[PDB]
């Protein structure tokens, strides 16, 4: 299969350095253990690298097809069956709530194991994100949709978040759609939504609950205006879970994309068909953008994840290649036309690409697996000896780091994954160039990189007043503080500072706009460059601490295919603080200097 | 309109405000062709790229080519090949070509603008049409009785190949295994295959196809030194009056699907295998092929980097347009009032800092190329640049790699740029900037991936040239330095390169006492490459601004005012955004260690 996974990195992250084995058979998790953890990584990977990537090609080359009249669409068989394999194995009800029938687990493990569906067929997670989804809907909901929301997960519905408009992307507070009140307390949609994942799903659901925002009438302007709505795609029994009549929300556009082509990105028409398009306001509160924000939070680490599942499994795909490719003399005996060909792993530019693709690869692992550990209050407790509300702080510093970071990095590093299979990787018998056109969605949906850095500065930092950030430095510096990896250390330390100087340049210009309004403009300027700072920073960190663990074990004797994994953390630390980390101090300076002239340009000068 | 969006406005700053090539127009080789000629040929070609070249980019990626394997042909959209007849019947085959071979005379300078376009709005359509041009190359390789069928071959439109890799030598070309077998009556028999052969076949686009083939004679040594150039035409023909004859032993077999470019069928060729034989010319009937070869490949290079910069330009230009219309968000000094007018998205500052990082490296590229075509004419490098002859050519092939390895990296990735600008929207087929992404990323990897392109500019071009055309280059950023800021902010990147250059000479060096210091060399090297590129652009941006200058205290008014304060902020925004990273690159490469070399491959 096109699928290359990697369970031995993510058992190393989970139990040898973050230690999340220490709450596994305790409290909220005592009934997994360590030993079924790393059973189920195994299993899921195997289906993942199995019957879930069969159809990883197919679904690019066969992709679905809408039939206007119907308002469905149509998928690709095999996708349908790698869809049945993952509902047959549970597998879209990890880290479900048990009274839904899911597994309690840590946050940690859970998006270890989605990594696997994610690598091997991302949009067949996608579709399978119902039950999570409906989870959501049942802490947010009344007592009496908390009855519906258990049969919605039970029965594996799927679900949708719907949002955008053709007029409101990133500005979701501009959108129109409106929402209709009823005598009897139900309301009426209307509205046309845009780029609407998963909106028809073939016949792989029963029902598909549309999570949907909207404005009520006469509720005020922006955000603070919208309200959340569970509007099915069938009417049910409420009692019963028992399908009804078609409710009147239908898709009326299936988009032609680059890639992630098998996941249906749907225009959705509400109440435009002559039927109404009946929602239920979600709580019965008008709440709409905190409640939503609960499913964009999940979808901003699934993102993620995903880009750093698919630069991995490039990464492994390239590094198989060049195993085997022989080309050309080793750069010894380069004069001598007769020396022996060698296999492309002897040379230096492609050991250098190989060292960029697997250190930004295993950090960005790092990276998702150390932000989940906040997401447990008891992992945090126990891994960090963090309370609950800090552990939530510093989940949301990290989360436009995962995101934000993960979907730029992936999608620039997997040019050297496909560089390194030379012309073949230009060819779509190789999977890289799907993976290049699939992970380039990751900078654009779930909020744009730029609105990622405005997040991650303006409400992570700044409104947080800095505590997340304050904590996770703190980190950083005990780090640096504690022989063999002290040239690691030395530039960790430089890299600490480079981006706290980033961070003091900002402010300074954000407290400039005080007296110059356009001063901002420079905090916009910076913003997206501070961002992927922070990411370099905590990926060399994370790689140095993998690193220390790593010497601790050889130390301690690792032998065999052991000892050429730790090895090969030791190398990723030291190639990426040498190699990556001292482009921030350029960074610092860079950011330092930022001046408005590109703003007072006139436009007609582009 | 069409998805090409032209810039015939900065070419001709570049060509006539810039370096001057108008000073060789109306004189001597190009006593013919003056200087308002050159101008409407630039704005005619631009007009046919957005028109009927332009018109099938899309079909041809969406109804992609077709191998028949009834007929070992290949099939191509009937709207591509409506544009391949825009093409030939505007006689735009023929720009640069050979006067005596119907051409007509011009710098070579103008020869790329030209092709610009082109390579803008259907790069595959240019591929398509190199087949003249490779047959002017065999003319000035051939024999006097060879130059007779070149010439049959250029005036009939011929397309035409090149034939070097094979299944286990790519980047090795001197690995190939292809025979060649000399028969009674002077020709050869041509056995073997060669993989990712662009054009091999064309449907019905033309009436016979030139393969120039590399190919190792029986008993030949073993390296590039052992292969010969072969004439290996599809169909044999009349050495006197063209007529096409018997087909010649020259199959596709397969027509590879590739991520992008798709429409340009990129083939297995297979020589000798379908049992009539191959039958070949000796090019010159002289055993001296790569260097023969390497005629085409330095012509293929300086397409390859052209046609990256044009299809960022175009990407770019899409990107803009599209921002100047978006209205989304509040203007940032209004971020807290949620009742605040909404604007277009230029007025964001991360929206201007991506479109000025476009602009810049897309103008900054276009600069680079046109700089590097002045020294391909020895009367052009000495009308505007003072140089003789064999500098030039040095300097001229300092700069190939440049123009290939930098461009083709820059424009694939400032494309990342361009599709953000589109939102979501960038993700859809709709819009063009998908489609130049994908067509972009072969560029790193065809005619010499990015790699081969450093190692050949550090080893052939820089060290094996005793540094000349280095230290010439090098020389003019100097002067230039002695926009003050600007100047400044060059200094410092000058001399991050020359530590760079210094750093690697080194390690080469001592790999005399210590072999595997060698490999630092090769750790550096693309690094490197990158770093040259990046001041190559700054400075030309600079000088760009300086002549920008010139013209604004000189009363420019109107759409002249708003391109040049364009070009003073493009200059600005490089030196001050781009140019510093090259300090921290030059300590990394100043660090290198081979820790990476020493570690076990089973690590990775
Ligand atoms: C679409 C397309 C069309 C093409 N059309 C033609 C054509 O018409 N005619 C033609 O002659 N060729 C053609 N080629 C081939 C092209 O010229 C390249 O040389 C070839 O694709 C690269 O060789 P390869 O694919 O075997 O990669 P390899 O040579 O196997 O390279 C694989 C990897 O190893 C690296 N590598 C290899 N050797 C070294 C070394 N010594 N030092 C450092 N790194 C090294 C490379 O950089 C690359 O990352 C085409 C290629 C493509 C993709
Ligand atoms: C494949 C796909 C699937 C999707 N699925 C869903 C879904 O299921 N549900 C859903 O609700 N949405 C969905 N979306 C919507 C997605 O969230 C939006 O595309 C995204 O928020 C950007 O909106 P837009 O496309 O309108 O771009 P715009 O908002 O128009 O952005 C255009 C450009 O302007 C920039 N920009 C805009 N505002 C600012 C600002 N204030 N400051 C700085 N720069 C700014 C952006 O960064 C971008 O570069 C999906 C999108 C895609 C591409």
């Amino acid at each position: 299969s096109h699928y290359k996974s990697n369970v031995r990195d993510q058992v190393f992250n989970l139990f040898e350095v973050f230690g999340v084995d220490k709450v596994l058979g305790a409290d909220k998790f005592s009934d997994l253990d360590a030993d079924t953890a790393r059973e189920m990584l195994t299993e899921i990977a195997r289906l993942a690298e199995g019957p879930i990537a069969e159809s990883f090609v197919e679904g690019d080359r066969n992709p679905p097809v809408f039939d206007p009249e119907t308002h469905t669409v149509t998928l690709p068989e095999g996708f349908k069956k790698s869809m049945r394999a993952l509902f047959d194995g549970g597998w879209d009800k990890v880290g479900l709530a048990e009274h839904l029938g899911g597994i309690p687990m840590p946050r940690a493990l859970q998006w270890a194991l989605i990594e696997h569906i994610l690598g091997a067929n991302p949009a067949a997670y996608m579709y399978a994100m119902g039950p999570g989804m409906s989870e959501i809907f049942y802490n947010n909901g009344t007592d009496e949709q908390k009855k519906w929301a258990t049969i919605a997960a039970e029965r594996g519905w799927g679900a949708t978040m719907v949002l955008t408009e053709p007029d409101a992307g990133s500005d979701v507070g501009a959108g129109r759609t409106k929402a209709v009140q009823q005598p009897d307390g139900t309301w009426h949609i209307e509205g046309v939504k845009r780029f609407i994942t998963s909106a028809d799903s073939d016949d792989l659901f029963e029902n598909i609950m549309h999570l949907v925002l909207a404005r009520p009438e006469g509720a005020g302007p922006g955000t603070k205006g919208l309200s959340l709505f569970f509007v099915p795609k069938f009417h049910f029994d409420h009692e019963t879970g028992e399908i009804g009549e078609r409710n009147g929300v239908f898709v009326t556009n299936v988009e032609h994309k680059m890639g992630l082509k098998v996941s249906a990105t749907c225009e959705l028409s509400l109440g435009q068909h002559g039927i109404p398009a009946v929602g239920w306001l979600v709580g019965e509160v008008h709440n709409g953008i905190a409640q939503m924000f609960d499913v964009i939070e999940q979808a901003r680490m699934m993102v993620g994840t995903k880009a750093i599942a698919t630069l991995s499994t490039g990464y492994l795909n390239a590094l198989e290649y060049a195993k085997e490719r022989v080309q050309g003399a080793d750069m010894t005996q380069m004069t001598d036309k007769t020396a022996p060909r060698v296999t492309i792993t002897h040379h230096p530019d492609v050991r250098r690409s190989l060292m960029t693709q697997k250190a930004y690869a295993e950090g960005l692992r790092a990276i998702y697996l150390y932000t989940a550990t906040f997401q447990d209050a008891e992992v945090a407790q126990a891994v960090h000896g963090v309370d609950g509300d800090l552990a939530a702080r510093v989940n949301d510093l990290l989360l436009p780091i995962v995101k934000g970071f993960g979907s730029e990095t992936a999608y620039a590093k997997l040019t050297e994954s496909l560089q390194t299979l030379g012309g073949s990787g230009f060819l779509q018998d190789y999977p890289i160039e799907q993976y290049i056109r699939d992970s380039k969605i990751d900078s654009l949906y779930e909020g744009t990189t730029a609105i990622q850095a405005q997040d991650f500065f303006f409400r992570k930092i700044i409104r947080d007043k800095g505590q997340a950030l304050a904590y996770v430095a703190g980190e950083i510096e005990q780090f640096i503080k504690n022989g063999r990896l002290k040239t690691e250390r030395e530039l960790l330390a430089t890299a600490l500072a480079d981006v706290q100087g980033m961070a003091a340049s900002l402010t300074g210009y954000l407290m400039a706009a005080q007296e110059d309004a356009a001063s901002i403009y420079k905090v916009g300027l910076g913003s997206v460059r501070f961002l992927m700072a922070v990411g370099d920073l905590l990926s060399g960190w994370l790689l140095a601490r993998q690193a220390a663990v790593a010497i601790e074990k050889l130390d301690a004797g690792a032998t065999g295919a052991d000892k050429s994994f730790y090895e090969g953390k030791i190398a990723a630390a030291s190639f990426f603080a040498k190699n990556m980390l001292p482009l921030l101090t350029s960074t610092r300076q860079i950011i330092e200097n930022l001046d408005n002239d590109v703003m007072e340009l006139d436009e007609a000068a582009f």
